[PDB]
């Protein structure tokens, strides 16, 4: 029961300032950290060869969008490769991001791995040599990191083991990041797969988040210098019962209010399988919810910010402006939504 | 995991409505639940025989103060004996409290017991037949309960066992209370005993509360239907280093912001060994702290609300007015304090 | 962590000595601690008015059985009421038990209570004032205690909450008992209700026992001064798959070997819904199981020792000898069983 | 909880058979997996240049000792580099070890890393891509693995965090190993550093092992397919109070009896900072301890088996026989020690 300060006042100040800048009023996060294997499907969906040059061009297309996105983007998550690529003018992408007012982020996990003795459950790896990697990323321009854990709702999942293990690994990851001046974004994604209803998702989300914050406490994590990337609370994809955006918002905010300490600087929602417009409407409803919300509630979207842009680009250089135009539109929409000012024009006890 | 609703929407509403009434803006709790074993020294200090009539009288004195205390008192915690006593006009004390706009609370724990294998640490008993007792107290006018767990800061304390066990018993007590329409006030008190500094108290407080809320979650506790009664974050009673009220407020608010979910309806601070004035000044500083506080931050005082009243009374029936006056004075001082409107007469370093 | 001795060397010796005496070779436990409310159904099945008198007589009938049971019974669990009753000759029941070489035990739990937010699960109450009660029971002849926790196998049970809470309360109870010179018998019973199979019971039993011993460790319990009373590992009552006694034994011994520390003095199996013969046959197979067992494997039976005796008695004092004879036969059968010498009339785990 | 078999009966059989062969009667383990960073200081002590050839030669010297060590060595732990080196006759070292009746082990952890917010405490890394590494090591002759976690006794250590985190990572490591047919040796080493006495080390050891076994249960680890490599229970190196070998054996065996399930196939002790003789004498006493021990109690020595050998070699190729002779002597002594055949008041525990 003795304190051996993991961080000095200066380190804490640096971490808190970074966290607040990322989620400042009206700003969200662009998740463009798709791996070479993940971006493969995206490129094949528009008949484009998956080469480093095409990946560079696509990332550049998004990162160099006009100044309208500046007040919309507080952070950009990149994959290792992209962090070391440069725009046509020779400027490193991280420099491009920063010049537009954004904070640079880096995915540091090494994917999921199966947990033996479970019903298809997983944990996430990537702690080995993480400290050295974080130190190097920090020096090369990154100020926050991304690590994704995945849990699934089923007849016997998430199990006590899966919940405990994933929460523990997220805590180790956050601890290492903070020692290197990197703001860790804690991401305990609960998949929407299944036919469960809204109440089930809320229940599981509340249990998962409770475990997550207890682990962060056990590992002496500085909450003010962290962000949370949870799933919104929604029914399963195969759920027959229909719900309004107001219900999704109330269930989501209620779950968060019951588990997330106010010290947490911000919540950057993942959109999962939601469409671009759906992700904006729900994020807006969440911000409109008539309950006290002590943390910034914004976005960290990948598919919900690029979907149309990728399609508009089609891998043709001539559609550059049209592609960027699609991305900018979603950036503005979500900027308004994370403020509860979004519009298509441009009982609590039951939870 | 799988859900099996512990409460219906109707039961949740009842509990949440009660919790909010107790900590309504400007209101706090009067802790007058001293057991016959604790009230003994109180009466002894004023040379008064510890009889049932004298205890009944003293309680009446506090409970029947003029209407100036009404806006200040959201709840009153009573000891079993008192819940069944009556004022001179024949009215049961629970009726007297309610008629003044207050909610009636009842202590339900059965005191602390030693934890074997620890350095003088304890847990708290009182769960046996608690459900039946709560059902009866509810029928007899009580809407909330009190249960006190005690932890101590020392070289090897609080130990992992003490923290886990006390957090678990609080969760059990909370669960049983809510099943009976009684709002449980979770009280995990960390004593000020010792010469530890402010930073040490904040660290321990943070660890204890994280454990308390994880336990409440494990036992499916409805937080909106609960209140928290923690110690403020202050240096040890014998700490050589000195701090300002602002530092105590910052350390306290920070600790809470890092561990207490916004869903918790309110925090009713215990004053520990602080004086009446000090308790009011710190609560005021806490409410003036430049950090976001998603829960009501008020009081649940015993000594800090009765110290002077008890002294002015002195066991003499002719000092009723004088005594009640002192009580009213502190009630008013704290009602303003829990709003940051009281005046006597870098956060990254936390 | 830091050590703050919960017990002195002398206290440890007393507890260990008591534990070993109870489960000494060939000895088991007669569980006769049925509460007046629980015994009511028993006396009802034999048209006998449930009165303190008839309860005293029935208990006397069992406690005063001939000396053939002496080497079979190492301990007797009594209900509060019985601990203070006397035989016709005036001898206090505890004295009767001890004279026959048995250790006196006392039930100290106050029954199960529902756990809100669970699918019909429970925890057990009884810790309030337990220290004072144990000290009084010790002064009055008791050397060990019984506390029963109950878990059930279902679609969502036993839940993490139920497992954690029951293991924790068991540790609290054990801690308090040891502080008063009383050997605590930890009983985490997993009901046989349901249609689950053998491996499902084995799995749950293993998880439950692992939780139980972690809790005992967290609470600084002196294992050598304790006994474990678990269910045998068997398929659910409604399971359609059939198993042999050798399979039940293998599953049972395997489960214990993977969770119970060698330091535990002995395992006193509860018989659950098993008949008298079934309980003896299974205990025998368990003791014959090839695997190495570092603890005594015996019985702590209530229904499996009294069934026939109760029926033979029928509330008629005239049936005293006939009734006692039935009890003696089961006592003898199980004494041989806990030694693997009873005869009526492993990677797959 | 619901069962989702981590292993098939076939997989369990393979792991169990491997574990039993490593600790077969009279057999122990040679720990020659010194990291290239640790071996450097060893070669330095004998003015020998730290080259790949010298390292290869030294390992060859130990692995090619006369047949007298065959009955003594059940397993040999190797570092990655050595696993792929060959003897002068072209035979890969794994083949050499196997031809002498030994099982090949491989160190798979990637060292300790600091735990932020603690008083100099650490956890261990090495899980990333461990499954693929294990599958490859299995194909290359390895049947068991080594992973070391380190805890220290102090005023505020081991902390709740250090214990929990280290037990958890050990469990993750063991799970991945068993999925690849590799027997994991769980090594939660508690350093002897400090002035604490015997009872303090025993207390901490019991708390650590209880946490370790709860974690292995939570992670569904097959205990019969695992081995435990703990520190012997001894006072700190700077402790004033002196203890006899019998007391060390008693405290050590008591700690294990109170925490290690009988299902664990064997305990392979690390010698810490003990001398070659000290390590053999203590192991002998442990095996002679009166208490019941349901698991094999043997050795997994590095310094305690190589000390004299390394000195006799001195980097001189002509001192091969002399060096090997020193190793053989220690292997023979320890082979007898793990049988309690070597000769150069339990309630108080
Ligand atoms: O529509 C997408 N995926 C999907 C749709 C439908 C089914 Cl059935 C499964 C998966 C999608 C589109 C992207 C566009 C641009 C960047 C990243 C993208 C990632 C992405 O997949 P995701 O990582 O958001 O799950
Ligand atoms: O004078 C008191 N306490 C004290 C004095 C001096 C030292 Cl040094 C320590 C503690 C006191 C006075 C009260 C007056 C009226 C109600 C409750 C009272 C409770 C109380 O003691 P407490 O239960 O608040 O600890
Ligand atoms: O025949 C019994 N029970 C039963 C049988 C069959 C079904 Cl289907 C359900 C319940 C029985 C008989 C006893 C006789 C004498 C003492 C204690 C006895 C306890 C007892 O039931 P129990 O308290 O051990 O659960
Ligand atoms: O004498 C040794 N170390 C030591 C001595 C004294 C202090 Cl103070 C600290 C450390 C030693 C000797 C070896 C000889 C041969 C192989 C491996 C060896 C490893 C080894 O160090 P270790 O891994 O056993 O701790």
């Amino acid at each position: 029961p003795h304190s051996h300060p993991a961080l000095t006042p200066e380190q804490k100040k640096e971490l808190s300032d970074i966290a607040h800048r990322i989620v400042a009023p009206g700003k969200g996060i662009l998740a463009a950290d798709e791996s070479t294997g993940s971006i493969a499907k995206r490129l094949q969906s528009i008949g484009t060869e998956n080469t480093e040059e095409n990946r560079r061009f696509y990332r550049q297309l998004l990162l160099t969008a006009d100044d309208r996105v500046n007040p919309c983007i507080g952070g950009v998550i990149l994959f290792h490769e992209t962090l070391y690529q440069k725009a046509d003018d020779g400027r490193p992408f991280p420099q491009v991001i920063k010049s537009k007012g954004g904070v640079v982020g880096i995915k540091v996990d090494k994917g999921v791995v199966p947990l033996a003795g479970t019903n298809g459950e997983t944990t996430t790896q990537g702690l080995d040599g993480l400290s050295e990697r974080c130190a190097q990323y920090k020096k090369d321009g990154a100020d926050f990191a991304k690590w994704r854990c995945v849990l699934k709702i089923g007849e016997h999942t998430p199990s006590a083991l899966a919940i405990m293990e994933n929460a523990n690994v997220l805590a180790r990851y956050a601890s290492i990041c903070q020692q290197n001046g990197i703001v860790p974004i804690v991401e305990p994604e609960i998949l929407p797969d299944g036919d469960h209803d809204l109440k089930r998702c809320q229940y599981v989300t509340e249990k998962v988040l409770a475990a997550v914050y207890k682990a962060l406490s056990d590992h002496h994590i500085y909450l003010e210098g962290t962000l949370l990337k949870p799933n919104m609370v929604t029914p399963g994809h195969a759920c027959t019962q229909k719900y309004s955006h107001e219900e999704i918002a109330m269930a989501t905010v209620t779950a968060l209010r019951r588990t997330v300490p106010p010290a947490v600087t911000g919540v950057t929602f993942l959109s999962g399988g939601q469409s671009e417009e759906e992700a904006s409407i729900n994020l807006n409803a969440i911000n409109k919810c008539p309950l006290l919300k002590p943390w910034a509630l914004t976005f960290s979207y990948g598919r919900a910010l690029q979907a149309s842009a990728l399609k508009a680009w089609g891998g043709k250089k001539e559609n550059l402006k049209a592609a960027q135009e699609e991305y900018v539109k979603r950036a503005l929409a979500n900027s308004l939504a994370c403020q509860g000012k979004y519009t298509p024009s441009g009982s609590n006890h039951a939870y």
